[PDB]
This record gives structure tokens, C-alpha cells and sequence, in this order.
């Protein structure tokens, strides 16, 4: 249940390295539920209850894609998750080319401001670049435009959509 | 050889029923190597030669991901792929929520301009709407986006880029 989603040989040894003390940046594990992941993603969306059952099929079902869907996470040292994000690779049917995609970036309220959003951009790029995407990209408001600036990405195009 | 990607009872009826006589819109299938759906490919970046036992294996690949990644042509009836597009269903970890992603859309140089295009799009938005998306993004350059605009896409955000 400390299995980790994927290696821990894709985390950037240098975001580990400015990381503050006692704190982490390490794959998604099975046992987080009880580490307060949910409660960061409230920080995104509303999420609603999900019991240790549910949490543990939804776990066997990412693990199943874990050449895909790449989540890692901020420990503070104290066993409460402050911070995650999401990197879904994209391997083409580019010559066969791979995208990374950045999504569900969150840091806690009481961590914010702190360069733990920037560590964990970092890590996911390092990510991608070490599974052979050519590029990372996301979306974002131009509310936190200035986020993704500070990280080293730059406007590449529009974001559209289609609503149901 | 003939067996489809995904069901074709995901092909939206409404999108059959405008294309022009003998064309039609249907999932890739492995025979679509001698359709030349390469080709269409070549609108969009230059691919370089593919062998049949290497199209066999990527469309292995893709087959095994077919709950994810929705490929479909738009054929003219005289087994010539004119046109082809990419839903990726992202299925969340939005209360586990799901996204559709376009990728990918190409229409042959000489075929532009006829509402291949539209019909592609419309036909990915029905699969996504059928599959459980609550929504479809895309990412698109300023000079193409009138063309989303034109298939019921409004600018939702920025695209951002990080290369390596
Ligand atoms: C692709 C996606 O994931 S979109 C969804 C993004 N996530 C969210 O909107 C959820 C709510 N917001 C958050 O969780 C956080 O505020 C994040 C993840 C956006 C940023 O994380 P934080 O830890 O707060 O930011 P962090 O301190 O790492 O920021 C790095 C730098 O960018 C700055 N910055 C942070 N947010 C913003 C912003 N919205 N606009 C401009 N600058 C910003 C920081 O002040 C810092 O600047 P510095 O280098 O000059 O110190
Ligand atoms: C998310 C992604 O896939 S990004 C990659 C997009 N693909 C490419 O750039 C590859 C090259 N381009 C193409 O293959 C095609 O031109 C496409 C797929 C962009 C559009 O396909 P087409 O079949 O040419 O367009 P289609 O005729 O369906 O266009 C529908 C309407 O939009 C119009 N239109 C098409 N392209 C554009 C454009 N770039 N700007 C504004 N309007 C456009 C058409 O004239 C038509 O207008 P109407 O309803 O008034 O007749
Ligand atoms: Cl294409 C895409 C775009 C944005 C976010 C995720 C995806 C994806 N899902 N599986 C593979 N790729």
C-alpha cells in the first residue's frame, strides 16, 4: 500500500533539493487516502465523499494506466499531502511523438505562495522530458497566466471548448 | 482486419446523414493502412515510411487503449481516407469526472473546404457526448480558431508550452 504509482527514479533530484525541510515531492501511493489528498483537490473542484472501498478501485484503475497518467504529490514531512499535480502522456498512434499534458495543479490555501506550485511544474516536467515528450503543455485562465510564466512555459495558442 | 476501433453505434446518425453521397464517417480499422490514412497524416506534420508490421503493432496499441483514444476517417466510398480526427476521453482520477480532448483533425488538401471538418468535429463531440464528457476542449493557433468557432467552440482559456 506504499507501492508507489511509478518509479520514484522519474522525481527531479534537483526540485528535491529546494524542497523545505522534511517535505517531499514523490508518485501518488494507495495509502495517501489517509493522507488528505481529497482535501487538496477541494482546492479545484468540490469532490464529495468517497469511502476507502472506492478510493482503492479508482487506485487499481489509475495503476492500470501508470504509463499514462503520471500524479504525484507534496508531503510535508508530517504525513499530510499540501500539493499535487497531474501529467497525462499522450503517446500518438510525431513519428509516433509524445505530449505531455499538464492538469489539476493544487497547493493547500495555508501552503500557497510558497514555490510549492513551481516544484511541482518542475516535476512534472522533469517527467515528461525523462519519458520522451518533445513538450509539456496546459490550459489555464489568464487569471494564472502569470503562474504558468513564472514556471517557464509560454502562450502556445487558445484554449476552446464545447460544452454538453 | 475490417473489425472497428470502437463501436460504430458511436458514429453520430445526424453527421451520416449530411456527408456527401458515398462518403462516410466510421472508426479506423486495421485495413485503413492500405486506405491511405498515412497520407491524410501528412497534412498535419511530415510522418516519414511506415511498414505494415509496424502499422499492425501501433494499431495493437491503440486497441488496447480503445476506451480512451476514438480514431475515425471520413472515407470517400472509393476506399480513399480523405479526412481523420482524435477524441482522447480523459477519465479523471470531477467527482471522477471525464474531458474530451480533439486532436489531431486533417481533411486532404483537395477535399478543404466541403464541411469535412465541421463533420469530423461533430462526430467526435457526439462520441464524447455519448461516452459521459461533460465537455471537449482543443487547443488551436489564432489562424484556425474561426474554424472552431464555425463547429460551436467559443475560446475557453490559453494554451501555454514548455519545450525541451
Ligand atoms: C493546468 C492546471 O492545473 S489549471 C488549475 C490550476 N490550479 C488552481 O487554480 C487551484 C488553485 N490555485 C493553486 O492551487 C495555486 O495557487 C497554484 C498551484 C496556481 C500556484 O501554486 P502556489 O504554490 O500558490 O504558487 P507558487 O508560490 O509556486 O508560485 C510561483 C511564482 O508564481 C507566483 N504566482 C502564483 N500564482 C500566481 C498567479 N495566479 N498569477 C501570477 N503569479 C502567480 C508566485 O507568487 C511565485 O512568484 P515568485 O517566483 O516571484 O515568488
Ligand atoms: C485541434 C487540432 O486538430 S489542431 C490541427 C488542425 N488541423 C490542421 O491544421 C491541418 C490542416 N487543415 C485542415 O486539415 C483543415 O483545413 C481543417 C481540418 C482545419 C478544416 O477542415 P475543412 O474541411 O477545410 O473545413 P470545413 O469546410 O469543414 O470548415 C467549416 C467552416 O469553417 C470554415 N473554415 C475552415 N477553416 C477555417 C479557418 N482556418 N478560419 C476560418 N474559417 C475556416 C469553412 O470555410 C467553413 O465555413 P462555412 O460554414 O461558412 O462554409
Ligand atoms: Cl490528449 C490529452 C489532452 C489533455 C489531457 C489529457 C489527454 C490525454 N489523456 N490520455 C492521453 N492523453
Amino acid at each position: 500500500e506504499n507501492t508507489p504509482l511509478f518509479s520514484p527514479s522519474l522525481i527531479s533530484p534537483d526540485v528535491l533539493a529546494v524542497l523545505p525541510a522534511d517535505y517531499t515531492i514523490r508518485p501518488l501511493c494507495r495509502s495517501d487516502y489517509k493522507r488528505g489528498y481529497l482535501d487538496v483537490l477541494r482546492v479545484l473542484t468540490t469532490v464529495g465523499d468517497i469511502n476507502e472501498e472506492q478510493w482503492n478501485s479508482r487506485y487499481e484503475w489509475i495503476r492500470a494506466r501508470s504509463d499514462e497518467y503520471y500524479l504525484l504529490v507534496v508531503c510535508d514531512g508530517e504525513g499530510r499531502i499540501v500539493g499535487t499535480g497531474s501529467l497525462v502522456v499522450e503517446r500518438k498512434f510525431h513519428s509516433l511523438g509524445m505530449v505531455g499534458h499538464i492538469e489539476d495543479i493544487a497547493v493547500e490555501k495555508g501552503q500557497q505562495g510558497k514555490k510549492l506550485g513551481l516544484r511541482i511544474i518542475q516535476a512534472l516536467d522533469y517527467v515528461a522530458e525523462k519519458v520522451g515528450c518533445y513538450k509539456t503543455i496546459l490550459d489555464c485562465s489568464e487569471a494564472n497566466e502569470g503562474f504558468y510564466i513564472k514556471c517557464g512555459f509560454k502562450r502556445a495558442g487558445l484554449e476552446m471548448a464545447h460544452y454538453y
